[PDB]
């Protein structure tokens, strides 16, 4: 979402997101560091190619052509400098220049030493209530953005888990077509595409180093949950990490736990679905969660097998058409989901990620909340790290992720909605051990 220093009048009006970063000259002297080496304002790069026919709204909704309904002018940073005005490095890089390499590891949460295992809860109890320094988030769509006076730019501080919860929201929500009208649900910016790989891939990335910066801890890194154990429980709802269940309701966490206290933003669709407004940072509800605890539906109360990862990893071709919820042999829909561990699609099937999510019945299962239990930080970079591996085996094969006729938000050159800077899927498609400055201990079945 946007830089607060972009989230303006003039700077929405000008359609230029163009930061200083340390002007020695006046305002405007230093966009994009351009007074060093890092970077220079430039026109926005977005992706102009079709999409599938499902979405027939195309001039309605401010997702399209990410992000040139709010600003046509970015910074590009240059080598391995980034950042939304270059003051920063590209994932792996470190120091003024970004020239000293690393290295994060992701592990296996329950395999952290028990100061790591409470390191980790802390830090991440300290994201959901400290203010994101750099990102503001809209409470209305960009025909409202500057407010009833025209002049009070519609954008609130958020805290940094939050921010994360948001970005996620505003994906996956409905375009609205007016008051009385009943709101477009066919689209999904993050899901049931060929994006949902890279798109949750950069989204752990970002919460992953804005939790670095908060913690002035280059080498913190998220764990991973492996929920591949065909498990009747899940094994990390304890109080020392993220909860178990309460005894005085059994679908809230244990008062034991700091998760607890937590409270879920993005909770009143029914708001944002009638009125055309967006999720704001006023906290509500509780965090649900029941492990198992679908009975109404059977399928879901066991978590997928360990021969469910093995048999995914043997689907070769990343997406296939038509590149959707209902793809067969496509190794992204598989992962994600909406088919069977071989690829097999059957509307009545829900496995691996999907299957994780449902498995929560509560709050993570629901894909406008899901990211408000904090389980879904674990759930996701363990599903990075099985797109991870795929990468490793099949050399990041991008041949098949589509260029053009996906679902709206999934070719292979939009920018992934709502991230800033500009961020496309091909950015994220590399394995990251040589690219992105991480890599997950773990070894697979066989
Ligand atoms: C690049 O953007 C400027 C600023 O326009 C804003 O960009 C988007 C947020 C979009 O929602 C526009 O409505 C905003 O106005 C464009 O310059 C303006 O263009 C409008 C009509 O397009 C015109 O009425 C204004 O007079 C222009 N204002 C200024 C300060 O020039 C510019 O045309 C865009 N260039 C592109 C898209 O190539
Ligand atoms: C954002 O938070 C700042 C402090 O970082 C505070 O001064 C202000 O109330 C907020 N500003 C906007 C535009 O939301
Ligand atoms: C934030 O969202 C809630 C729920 O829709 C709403 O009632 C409230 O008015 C919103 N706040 C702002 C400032 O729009
Ligand atoms: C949880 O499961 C019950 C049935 O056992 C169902 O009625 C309810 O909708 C589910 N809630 C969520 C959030 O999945
Ligand atoms: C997948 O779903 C779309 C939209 O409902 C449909 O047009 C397409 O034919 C489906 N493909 C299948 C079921 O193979
Ligand atoms: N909608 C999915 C389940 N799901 C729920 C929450 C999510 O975040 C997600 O990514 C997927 C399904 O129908 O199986
Ligand atoms: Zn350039
Ligand atoms: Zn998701
Ligand atoms: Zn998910």
């Amino acid at each position: 979402q946007f830089p607060r220093q972009c989230a303006t009048v003039e700077a929405l009006r000008s359609g230029m997101c163009c930061p200083d970063l340390s002007p020695v000259s006046g305002p405007g002297t230093d966009r994009c560091g351009s007074s060093s080496g890092r970077g220079r304002c430039e026109a926005v790069t977005a992706d102009s190619r079709p999409h599938s026919p499902q979405y027939p709204h195309d001039g309605r909704d401010d997702r399209e052509v990410w992000p040139l309904r709010f600003f046509n002018r970015t910074c590009h940073c240059n080598g391995n400098f980034s950042g939304h005005n270059c003051g920063t490095c590209r994932p792996g890089w470190r120091g003024a220049a970004c020239d000293q390499r690393v290295l994060i590891v992701r592990r296996n949460l329950l395999d952290l030493s028990k100061e790591e295992k409470n390191h980790f809860v802390r830090a991440l109890d300290m994201a959901k209530r400290t203010t994101h320094p750099l990102f503001v988030i809209a409470t209305r769509r960009s025909e409202e953005i500057l407010g009833p006076d025209g002049n009070t730019p519609q954008f609130e501080n958020i805290s940094i888990y939050n921010y994360f919860v948001w970005t996620h929201y505003y994906s996956v929500k409905k375009t609205f077509l007016g008051v009385g009208q009943e709101s477009f649900g066919e689209v999904d910016f993050s899901h049931e595409g060929p994006a949902f790989l890279t798109w949750h891939r950069y989204h752990l990335l970002r919460l992953e180093k804005d939790m670095q910066e908060m913690l002035q801890e280059p080498s913190f890194s998220l764990p991973y949950w492996n929920f591949a154990t065909g498990k009747n429980v899940c094994d990390i709802c304890t109080d020392d990490l993220m909860g178990s269940r309460s005894n005085f309701d059994s679908t809230l966490i244990s008062p034991n736990s700091v998760f607890s206290q937590w409270r879920v933003v993005c909770d009143s669709l029914e708001d944002y679905d009638t009125l055309g407004t967006l999720c704001n940072s006023t906290e509500d509800g509780p965090i649900r969660r029941n492990p198992a605890g679908n009975v109404a539906r059977p399928m879901v109360q066991r978590l997928p097998e360990p021969q469910d990862v093995a048999q995914c990893l043997e689907v070769g071709l990343f997406d296939t058409p038509p590149f959707y919820s209902n793809s067969t042999n496509s190794f992204r829909n598989t992962v994600e989901g909406f088919s069977d561990p071989t690829g097999k699609y059957d509307p009545a099937v829900s496995s691996l990620h999907n299957l994780a999510h449902l498995f929560l019945n509560g709050t993570g299962g629901q894909v406008h909340l899901s990211p408000n239990d904090p389980i879904f930080v674990l759930l996701h970079t363990f599903t990075d790290a099985v797109f991870d591996e795929w990468l490793r085996r099949y050399n990041a094969d991008i041949s098949t992720f589509p260029l053009e006729n996906a679902p709206i938000g999934h070719n292979r050159q939009y920018n992934m909605v709502p991230f800033w800077p500009p961020v496309t899927n091909t950015e994220m498609f590399v394995t990251a051990p040589d690219n992105l400055g991480y890599t997950y201990e773990i070894q697979w079945p066989s």
